């Protein structure tokens, strides 16, 4: 079809707000085109962060100069994403698909694409890439990378396939987003998904599936079916969260953190991260790196992407807790942090951990492992040097943490706990006096629900442990002396139900 006029005539982009008025203008339509935001991300993104030295032997790039931040003062340079070049770059990436599909073969009776299709548009992007099977490379994640140098990252697929589907009409084709993954949700209802990419190695196999044996066997990487599934709008704020400003290890582009922190606002300020928790934790992030005068503060997007979770996805999703956890963390607030954690402990005590769930698995062991020992150990100088460790509250929040991670090993295929992470909850343990210890009071229920005609509630930090393990050793815990050796092990290893739910009736 080519570019529309309206698109036309937003070129050349000459600065970080030329690309923010593109953003705008597209956000403004029913269909705002992902693959002419997302070729022109990749542009942007690859001479700021992936590629910087000017080319001087190519006359068509050009450069818009303006001053650089003060103090520090100079000129920064913009990569000016010409028509010509933009132009080029969008049809070829639309002459391959409409080229490689031929939607006289497809009978979409309704504006319902059928699952044959979406695989076939899935088949044609998934032929056309090549990927970095042995190496880790970023920037790789934009449609101007497939188009360019064919690479594609993980997530970069699944969006390549919204936006091919795009390309041809197909408007019930949308994105789906857990915390670490994506595929396709389309048809009626939007209630049919495909698998479009992979995850891990060895799983390629699994494209083309359903979602719903992921969503079944209650891995993270499904979210127990409370993942995204985006519009439009959602899917222009998620190629906007993928743009990566590391320019390397340690060095990250001030424009793209500016260009991305920009684009997070117009989106707020549209109300398309309302459902997107993520999002809202990334704005945050930037917010603390940056903050921009008259908007809100860090704490309180952070608390946003959280009631987002809680209000859009049943409180299923992990991230929002943990980026809280961060923060608080990161500004010494140990009772807090401590606290934002059990929060996360309890979200995942219900989830069963796979093999696919090694990046969530990572966090939780950095934070047993390494942060929280570090905190503790950081907060017995305060004391003994003349606070969170003469707090049962804290200690709670801790038993809390172990208990929520405990919940998660049940049911799951694959062992969760081991000597690594005993080590360091007999440390963290010692790190609070016996007196603190046992003003926590542990025990079960003996009645369930309270009376009323008027209320009878029926009868320190009182704490009920859901997990087998953690209660097998509620008076190890709490003892004057740490037993290390019986908590390393302990931390470490039929109708009846029916049939009795039966003899209590009759």
């Amino acid at each position: 079809s080519g570019l529309k006029a309206a698109q036309k005539t937003l070129f050349p982009l000459r600065s970080i707000d030329d690309v923010v008025r593109l953003f705008a203008a597209e956000l403004g339509r029913e269909e705002p085109d992902l693959v002419l935001l997302s070729l022109v991300l990749g542009f942007v993104e690859h001479f700021l962060a992936v590629n910087r030295v000017i080319p001087t032997n190519v006359p068509e790039l050009t450069f818009q100069p303006s001053p650089a931040p003060d103090p520090p003062g100079g000129l920064t340079y913009f990569p000016v994403a010409d028509l010509s070049i933009i132009a080029a770059l969008y049809a070829r990436f639309t002459a391959q698909i409409r080229g490689a599909v031929d939607l006289s073969l497809y009978p979409r009776e309704g504006g319902v694409s059928s699952r044959e299709l979406v695989k076939k548009v899935s088949d044609v992007i998934w032929n056309s890439l090549s990927r970095s099977y042995f190496k880790d490379r970023a920037h790789i994640q934009s449609l101007f990378s497939f188009i360019t140098g064919t690479k594609l990252d993980s997530s970069g697929v699944a969006f390549a396939v919204v936006g091919a589907c795009q390309a041809l009409g197909l408007r019930d084709v949308h994105l789906a987003l857990s915390e670490d993954h994506a595929w396709v949700v389309f048809g009626p209802n939007g209630e049919q998904t495909a698998e479009v990419t992979w995850h891990g190695k060895g799983n390629e196999d699994r494209r083309g599936q359903t979602v719903n044996a992921g969503v079944a066997e209650r891995s993270w990487l499904y979210l127990k079916g409370s993942y995204m599934r985006c519009d439009r709008k959602m899917e222009v704020a998620f190629m906007v969260c993928a743009i990566n400003p590391s320019i390397d290890l340690h060095t990250d582009s001030l424009e793209l953190l500016q260009l991305q922190q920009k684009l997070l606002w117009l989106l707020y300020d549209l109300g398309h991260l309302e459902r997107y928790p993520m999002a809202l934790g990334n704005l945050a992030d930037l917010e603390e790196l940056e903050p921009t005068p008259g908007r809100p503060d860090p704490l309180t997007l952070y608390h946003k992407g959280i009631a987002s979770a809680k209000t859009y996805y049943r409180d299923e999703h992990i991230y929002p807790y943990m980026y809280l956890a961060g923060y608080h963390c990161r500004n010494r607030n140990v009772r807090e942090a401590l606290q934002a954690w059990a929060d996360t402990a309890t979200v995942i005590q219900d989830y069963n951990y796979c093999r696919e769930d090694e990046e969530i698995y990572k966090e939780f062991f950095e934070v047993a492992n390494d942060v929280i020992p570090n905190l503790l150990k950081e907060a017995a100088s305060l004391l003994e040097a003349g606070s969170a460790l003469q707090d049962p509250e804290c200690f709670a929040h801790l038993l809390r943490f172990y208990d929520g991670i405990c919940k998660w090993e049940e049911g799951s295929p694959t062992p969760v706990l081991h000597v690594g992470w005993a080590t360091f909850l007999v440390q963290s343990l010692g790190r609070f006096e016996g007196q603190v210890r046992q003003k926590v009071r542990i025990v079960s229920g003996t009645v369930a629900g309270t009376a009323r005609g008027t209320a009878q509630v029926p009868a320190g930090p009182v704490l009920t442990f859901q997990s087998e393990k953690m209660k097998g050793m509620k008076e190890l815990l709490v003892a004057t002396k740490i037993n290390s050796s019986a908590i390393k092990l302990q931390l470490t290893a039929s109708d009846y139900t029916l049939s009795f739910l039966k003899r209590q009736r009759k």
